[PDB]
């Protein structure tokens, strides 16, 4: 509930973010047509998500900063940096939906799939990335942590980018080579491609804004956060198949998309000669008959029970981790975030 | 000749740049496969050009910095930042060749056109962009101008990105709307898409490294450089058609690519009802017969003579500009660069 009480002032600040960004054409009417395009890009790709990453920046801010140092301006910056995280998010989404040729995202049609856009979406994505640094300059230009944020964001893009390469190398479009879907590879892909920018970035950003720039502190927070990120992804894979669209709010397709899901990774470590063959002969197909056939092989391997088990162990681990590395940070920082992920 | 005497130590430093970038997997063997991909990306897209933008950083450095302050380390940084400019260049090229669906570049096949790559080139381009900031950190992390360079590069991407949008809005793929190919639009497209990162960036970078961070000085250098950039583009358009492949080293295709060239912009400001119709009925076609037909309409309008004229006026203007805003910078900085562009 710590988030719901913040989501309003957050999603509402979005309107200002836009105004600010699309108001440099005021002094340069020449590039006006481009700025109008930028606004359309932002209003379509940065809106429509759950804003968890963005909100985490704000929620963490209030918890790390003293109630009196949270003046109108300090909250204004936290919202802006919260939206920069969402912009980084938007940047990756637009680009990723093009590479894997997705059809929809957040319920609507993918930006590049929109008539008239197409590959020009590549430039749009690059722009969303740029606005990040334009905002950090417009608001935190003079703050003592200005350079900290810039580097954090830049590094988060590099991490995510590297993770993206890894994933493209692992499950090529048209290569059901289940031989590379190993254990370590799955954890490396999740670490760089998701864990870092989804969990470390948001909190690390709120830290630097609170003055907590200690390499040790960030090192500790990262250890907890990356572990959370890893669980989140595994619970994402599980729910993708054995989940319930009514609750999840989306139907799974990892099996059909030949994804290096956590499920298939466990299926491969627990498969007999003939079983592997069955998978190697159904993982990827679009036919629901061949897909459900795979789900059956998973259930038969009691993977869902394996998850339930791993989940219990994970919960303990994270708690053990929070009790060891949270300090000098308020355990609530991690506890709140964790409770929003687990169960 | 000021460049040729530097191009060697420059293109040779490229080998070290790579080593440095692709050596972080030493402490993280996990993302090794990705780092190997990064190396292939860099060796294919950052090499094979004339390195003018990159060299300009180095050549300008030696001219702005006192001969004694040019120790082994100072030259090491100048080469690195010179290559960052080339990496920014590579980043844009890869992305642009995909958006306009080009077939070749620098003689070879476009990276995305390479079998196995395709749209994954979108991530590759994003990586080339990342290496820029990874290098600035590995070498100028401790320099007093560190933040200056980071912002300069970030801003140069935003400018280039905005210019790119403008160009995509002006000459859409499948819209021979010669109505938007105006005068001001052409200058706005060139200013953001080329002039800024091609001419201002290289010198501005060498300035910040020399301690020249004055907002006024940079403002002056920018005024000269953006004007040079504009001429360069106009001479680029002219030579694209009325040039000579033997000297230019490339055959023009602006007419066929429905490009908002400088030629067509002048052709439209100097066209009678029927003449405009002729153009409006040949500009874009692939048929050499319909293309040469356009060249004829240009020559008939004495545009080549109009260029010769504008060129003489331009040369004077730049000289008048250098004599007014060069100081306190060594006129040779701009003079050398200009002589490499003109005639
Ligand atoms: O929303 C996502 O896709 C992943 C994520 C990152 S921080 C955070 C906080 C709460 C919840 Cl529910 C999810 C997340
Ligand atoms: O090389 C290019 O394409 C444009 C350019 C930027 S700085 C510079 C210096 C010398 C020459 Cl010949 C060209 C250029």
């Amino acid at each position: 509930d710590v988030y719901a009480q913040e989501k309003q002032d957050f999603v509402q600040h979005f309107s200002q973010i836009v105004r600010v960004l699309t108001e440099d054409e005021m002094g340069h009417p020449e590039i006006g047509d481009a700025i109008a395009r930028l606004k359309e890009v932002l209003e379509y790709n940065a809106i429509g998500g759950k804003y968890n990453r963005g909100l985490t920046v704000v929620v963490a801010f209030r918890e790390l900063v003293e109630p009196r140092k949270q003046d109108a301006d300090s909250l204004q910056r936290a919202w802006t940096v919260g939206w920069c995280v969402e912009l980084l998010q938007a940047f990756f989404l637009v680009a990723d939906d093009i590479m894997d040729s997705s059809l929809t995202r957040r319920g609507q049609i993918c930006w590049y799939q929109k008539p008239g856009v197409g590959l020009d979406a590549i430039n749009d994505a690059n722009l969303l990335e740029a606005c990040i640094y334009r905002l950090l300059k417009l608001y935190c230009r003079e703050q003592p942590y200005y350079l900290n944020l810039i580097e954090l964001f830049l590094q988060s893009s590099y991490q995510t980018e590297i993770g993206q390469t890894l994933d493209l190398l692992t499950a090529p479009q048209g290569n059901v080579d289940l031989v590379r879907f190993t254990e370590k590879r799955y954890k490396s892909i999740v670490k760089y491609k998701t864990a870092f920018y989804s969990f470390y970035l948001p909190i690390a950003a709120a830290m630097y804004m609170a003055g907590i720039d200690g390499e040790k502190e960030h090192a500790n927070a990262k250890k907890i956060l990356l572990e959370m990120g890893e669980f989140f992804q595994i619970q994402d894979d599980y729910l993708d198949l054995f989940g319930d669209p009514s609750v999840t709010g989306k139907i799974g397709t990892d099996i059909q998309d030949n994804k290096c899901s956590w499920l298939v990774v466990q299926c491969l470590q627990r498969a007999t000669p003939e079983q592997y063959q069955i998978l190697k002969e159904n993982y990827g197909q679009k036919e629901a008959e061949k897909v459900a056939r795979v789900k059956a092989l998973y259930e038969e391997l009691d993977l869902p029970a394996v998850f339930l088990q791993y989940e219990e162990d994970s919960y303990s681990h994270i708690m053990a981790l929070i009790e060891q590395y949270a300090a000098p940070l308020p355990p609530a920082v991690f506890l709140g975030l964790a409770r929003k992920i687990y169960k």
